[PDB]
C-alpha cells in the first residue's frame, strides 16, 4: 500500500525524484480521485457510503475539488480545505454542528500536516471544531482500521503479507502497524528528523524515498 | 434547592464582572447592551462593593472596548478594565519573546511597543475574519522554525456569544496549532489564576471577600472558584442551559442577567 502525498508527488504539484520509475491508499481530500489521478482507495467514496447508511446529509467544510465526489445538513464533513479553511466556513460549520440534536462531525483523515513549505491539514481544524462543540470526530480515512483493510481487500492481500510505505509516521506507519502490517518510513514529503526516533511508533524500516523502497 | 442567597453571598465586599455576555453582546457596529446591564453596573458604582472588569477582550483594545461601552451607557473607565493584552505584552517583555501576531486589527495598538521582528513565538487572540488558513499557515510555519516553541494565547474560550449567533471564538484555533505543532500554549487570561489574582489586587479585595459574574462556565465560574472566589452564572450570553447542570462546575448561583445579580449583591452583600 503507496501512501501518494510525500511519497510520489508534493502538491503545489512535483514528482519525488525517483518515484515516478519506482513505481495507493491515501487520505487525499483536496482533490477529487478524477482530478488526483490526473495530476498525478481515498476518503470521500468512504465517507458518502456511511452518510447514506445513516442518513446523513452533510455540511462540506471542503475544497471546491473534492466537491464532485459528494454529487437540512445533519452533520458536518470536514477535510482538507486550505484556503477554504476561512473564519465564515469555520464558524458556519461550528452553528450548524451547536443546533443539531445529535451532533455528528466527520472528518477526511486526522493529520497534522504536510509538505508543499509545511502545510495545516485537516486534523488541526477537526481539533478545532472538537474544542468548540464539545463532540469527537470520526475518522474516516488513516489509520483508522476499515481504511487500511479496505485497501487491502481491494488488493486481495492479507495484513501480515503487505507492506505500507508512507511519509506520516502516526497516520500511516503507526495506522498500517496496528492493523497487522509492516510499515516503511520515507524521509521525503513531511518527515523530520525526529520522526526516525519517535516516542510510540518505531516503523519496520527507514528509506530515503520510494525508490530505496 | 441551594443554600439562602444571603449565606451565599455573605462577606462579598468586591465584584469581577465578564464584560462580553455580562454587560453587552458584541457585533457589527459596536454592539449591544444586554436589558437592565447598564443600570445594574451604576447600582454597583454607587454601592459601597467594589468593581472590577475582568475580562478576555483581544478583539479591541482596552480603549475600544472602552469607548464602545461608554457609547452604550456604561459607566467605565480603562483604569477599571484587566484585560489579557497587557498582561501579554508584559510576559514577553521579561522573557525577551517576539510574537507573530495573531489578531484582529482592532487590537494591535496594545502591542504598539513590542518588536514582533524576527518572531520567536506567537501570540493568538480572538482574531475573527483574521483567522484566515493564511495567518494560521504562516503563524504554524513560524512556530515550526523554532528551536523552542512558545504559543501565548489570550484566554482559551470555545465561542461567544454575538448578534450573528454563536462565534468560535481564540480556544478552538489554540487547539488547531498546539495538535499542528505539537505543543502546549500558555494561557494568559481567564481562568489563570494570576489572571484573577491580577484584578482582586487592583480592587484591594481578598478572593474569600470577592464575587466572579461571567457567562462562561469553565473560564469565569470555574476558573474563578478554583482561586477561592465565589462565581455566579448569567443566563445571558454563551449560556445555554446544560451549563446549569454542568458535569465539572457547580456556580455558587445562577441568576438570569447581571441586573438580578446586583439586585442580590445590595440585597444580601456587604
Ligand atoms: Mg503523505
Ligand atoms: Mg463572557
Amino acid at each position: 500500500l503507496l501512501d501518494i502525498s510525500g511519497v510520489l508527488y508534493d502538491s503545489g504539484g512535483t514528482a519525488i525524484a525517483g518515484s515516478v520509475e519506482a513505481v495507493f491508499c491515501t487520505n487525499e481530500s483536496a482533490a477529487s480521485r478524477a482530478e488526483l489521478v490526473g495530476q498525478l482507495t481515498a476518503p470521500a467514496p468512504a465517507a458518502c457510503q456511511i452518510l447514506k447508511e445513516r442518513g446523513l446529509r452533510p455540511y462540506l467544510l471542503i475544497h471546491d475539488g473534492v466537491r464532485s465526489e459528494f454529487d437540512n445538513p445533519n452533520c458536518v464533513v470536514i477535510a482538507d480545505a486550505g484556503e477554504s479553511f476561512s473564519y465564515q466556513n469555520m464558524n458556519n460549520a461550528f452553528q450548524v454542528l451547536m443546533e443539531l440534536e445529535k451532533p455528528v462531525l466527520i472528518s477526511l483523515g486526522k493529520g497534522r500536516y504536510y509538505a508543499a513549505g509545511l502545510m495545516l491539514d485537516v486534523g488541526p481544524y477537526m481539533k478545532a471544531l472538537e474544542y468548540a462543540c464539545g463532540i469527537k470526530a470520526e475518522v474516516v480515512g488513516k489509520p483508522s482500521p476499515e481504511f487500511f483493510k479496505s485497501a487491502l481487500q481491494a488488493i486481495g492481500v492479507e495484513a501480515h503479507q503487505a507492506v505500507m510505505i508512507g511519509d506520516d509516521i502516526v497516520g500511516d506507519v503507526g495506522g498500517a502497524q496496528r492493523c497487522g502490517m509492516r510499515a516503511l518510513q520515507v524521509r521525503t514529503g513531511k518527515f523530520r528528523p525526529s520522526d526516525e526516533h519517535h516516542p510510540e511508533v518505531k516503523a519496520d524500516g527507514y528509506v530515503d524515498n520510494l525508490a530505496e523502497a
